[PDB]
């Protein structure tokens, strides 16, 4: 029943759903819980970097912290421990931290999809799959698909650059030749080849409306997963349920990887039901 | 029914009373609560200046802070602002952190001592008191008893620099020559002849049994009050209760600068008497 302090650090963090879900979930176990934005853009912490952050954190006795855009790769070096799975990605969103101020770094982004997956699409055919965009949240979601018995994950992004650094660091954590950079050029051949396809783009965003590929190359066989939670059906969505397909939207990762945060800040296990009531609340 | 978080910054804070008071009310009120410790002795905080710990609480989203020692004097130029009584006293033990880290200190110690005055005094002869020992919380104490009608106060302590120099900050604070440094010898005759003392120094505590000066010279007609507060009945207010006494015990002000601290912090009224069976319950 000791109360628990805990923040996210990154940047334009005002709309974020994450704060509440941690703060309603540690008072439903009987623990005062305060999650405090620590927003690089925002009225406190502007202009301070990223050590002087994680610093403040220790000395004032937080718990946990998340970590967000631009942060979760330059954080690494930062921490005295960091897990296997986030040591391999090269990515931390989540820093356990103890009674001393020692900092542990997790990556519940690739725990929480992975977990997405087992929840909403159990009996999904998982031999060949398109992720289209390797930015930040693309690199975990791929990292999930591979070690959760995908066995050929095609990646495409309009950077090039972006889709081969992503393959060469997923096949180095897994051991094996998992992931291939394809071209976003004729991508739509290469998704209906394929038995899913993940959109890890803006595409169906209120500020990026549409898809990244022509949902025409869609069958009801295929399974759909998006990354964009609001709109959580989005047009993407909408095409593949129109056709009968499973589909995984996007609040499945992101309440997720705030359940996977919540055990590993608090060692409570959390009710995921009422983090995604929360989470949807809002 | 935002959540609030506060701190205490000082030193050997593990058996403070504060953290709880705070928390308990702020739920109390429909608001978690986390009140940290910031122990510059401890796991944490150790080896940091007071301006890194007081940054850090700006910019992780701190509410308010209290300060205790060594810190009270130290912290003021580093504030934006400080309240009348607290920058004529020269010591702060509140601050109060707006939505942009802007700083506000204040003195609750005086406020409480005052309050408890009102509270537990409401008849008390006031024309001339003795104030045996000038430290820091018998700065507070001074200006509080002399803000409150006290005429003449005499403060002794074994360290006549140090009573010299409290009557001349609180004769400057007040604008009056209310305080007068005595010597500590031949204590007992000057309190014989006064109205009221209170005990400002160590005795009275478990690791420092006994009394300041010999409670011989006590009478019936004589109010004492000691900030004492562990234990409650020190050995001086069980001889004064013992003659039929007029006795403040030293819980009110403990209670009352934390009353005046959460008011400060959070803008809500707090329940006096919850805040007073927290303290009590530890
Ligand atoms: N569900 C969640 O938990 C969660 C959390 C954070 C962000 N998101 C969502 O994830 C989206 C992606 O986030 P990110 O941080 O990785 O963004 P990012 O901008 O770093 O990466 C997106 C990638 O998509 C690529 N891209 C854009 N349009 C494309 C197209 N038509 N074809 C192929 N590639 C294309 C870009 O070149 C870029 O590399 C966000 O826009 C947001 O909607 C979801
Ligand atoms: N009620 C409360 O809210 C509260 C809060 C903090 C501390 N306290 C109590 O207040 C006490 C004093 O705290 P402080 O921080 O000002 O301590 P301090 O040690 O800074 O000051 C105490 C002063 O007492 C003087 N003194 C000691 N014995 C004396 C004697 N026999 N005759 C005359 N002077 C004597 C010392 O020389 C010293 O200047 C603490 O020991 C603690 O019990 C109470």
């Amino acid at each position: 029943n000791d109360s628990i302090l805990l923040g996210l650090i990154g940047q334009g963090l005002d709309l974020s759903r994450t704060p509440a879900m941690h703060e309603a979930e540690g008072l439903a176990q009987g623990r005062a819980t305060v999650y405090r934005r620590i927003d690089t853009l925002g009225s406190r912490a502007s202009g301070q970097d990223l050590k002087t952050l994680l610093d403040a954190a220790l000395y004032l006795g937080f718990n946990g912290l998340n970590i967000t855009h631009p942060y979760k790769q330059a954080v690494l070096p930062l921490l005295d421990e960091v897990s296997e799975q986030a040591t391999q990605l090269g990515a931390v969103n989540t820093v356990v931290i103890d009674a001393t101020g020692h900092t542990t770094g997790h990556n519940t982004d690739v725990s929480g999809f992975g977990r997405g997956m087992e929840e909403g699409l159990p009996n999904a055919k998982l031999d060949s799959v398109v992720q289209v965009g390797a930015g930040g949240v693309g690199n975990a979601v791929a990292y999930a698909l591979v070690t959760h018995g995908v066995q050929k994950l095609q990646v495409a992004d309009l950077d090039t650059s972006r889709a081969q650094a992503l393959a060469d660091v997923i096949n180095n954590a897994v051991g094996r030749e998992a992931v291939v950079g394809v071209d976003a050029r004729g991508i739509e051949d290469v998704i209906a080849a394929a038995d899913g396809v993940v959109n890890a783009t803006p595409m169906g965003m209120p500020a990026h409306p549409g898809t990244a590929f022509d949902v025409s190359c869609l069958t009801k066989d295929h399974w759909v997963g998006d990354v964009v939670y609001m709109p959580i059906e989005t047009e993407l969505l909408k095409a593949a349920r129109a056709l009968g397909c499973e589909t995984l939207d996007g609040t499945r990762m992101a309440i997720h990887q705030a359940v996977d945060a919540f055990r590993l800040f608090t060692g409570l296990e959390p009710d995921v039901s009422r983090m995604r009531e929360t989470f949807l609340s809002l």
